[PDB]
């Protein structure tokens, strides 16, 4: 057992660095390929990744090369589906709370064991509906932290994450009503999902700013399912700003 951080590349390839002082970005890439996101924890726990048809995988670090070199394509690592890319990569404690979601406003909540597949082809992890795509896993810090969901068509919904159950796979049940023959066609969807503690959330679109303090955030407080509190112009989201004490 010795510190490691696990490195992702743009083009889908991983090292394993000794430390969790290295500097991933500067580290060296192959012509047409840099930095994607790093991820630290002990070269006795799996690093897993998750990708775009929402399969999870789990790699030993003592498997993959150090800092030097370039790395080596999780393509030679995992089986991963036609067209399917990499997109999540986490390393967390085996009892840690996540927030597994999909675009279509389903989800659940598990644990990172759950996410644990040693074997080539991983495990379906998240059932996506037609043309749905999974949303980024969400660690969730405390149990009495807040789900926030925004769609596509400017809705929000908040509501204690504590309320959308527990499950180790498939589909997951509503965290957000957007009708499923839309989402299909691409006219609405969950557009971000985060779970905050007395959070402020400041959002952008282009030179409009709205700031929602925990008094406004208490107006868009409502049932799990429901679908959401429309916020005029609140569409095609370009910066979230969220402090969280």
């Amino acid at each position: 057992s010795e510190p490691v951080t696990i490195v992702l590349s743009q083009m889908g390839w991983v090292r394993s660095a000794k430390g969790h002082d290295i500097d991933a970005p500067g580290l060296n890439y192959k012509a047409g390929d840099s930095f994607k996101a790093a991820v630290k924890g002990k070269s006795n726990q799996p690093v897993v990744f998750v990708d775009s048809t929402g399969r999870s995988y789990a790699i030993d670090p003592i498997t993959l090369p150090s800092a030097r070199g370039q790395g080596e394509p999780l393509t030679g690592k995992l089986t991963l589906p036609p067209g399917a890319t990499v997109d999540h990569m986490l390393m967390e404690s085996d009892d840690q709370k996540l927030l597994m979601a999909s675009d279509a406003g389903y989800g659940f909540v598990c644990t990172f064991n759950d996410l644990v597949a040693r074997n080539r082809a991983g495990k379906a992890l998240i059932t996506l509906p037609e043309n749905a795509h999974v949303m980024p896993p969400v660690v969730i810090e405390d149990a009495s932290d807040m789900l926030l969901a925004i769609t596509q068509a400017g809705r929000m919904l908040m509501f204690p994450v504590s309320d959308l159950p527990q499950l180790s796979k498939g589909k997951g049940n509503k965290i957000i009503n957007i009708p499923s023959a839309e989402a299909a066609r691409g006219e609405d969807g969950l557009a971000q999902l985060y779970v905050l503690p007395q959070s402020t959330l400041t959002i952008h679109v282009g030179k409009r700013k709205i700031k929602l303090r925990p008094e406004e955030l208490q107006k868009v407080t409502g049932e799990r399912g429901r679908r959401g509190t429309l916020m005029r112009g609140l569409q095609r989201i370009d910066r979230v700003e969220i402090d969280s004490p």
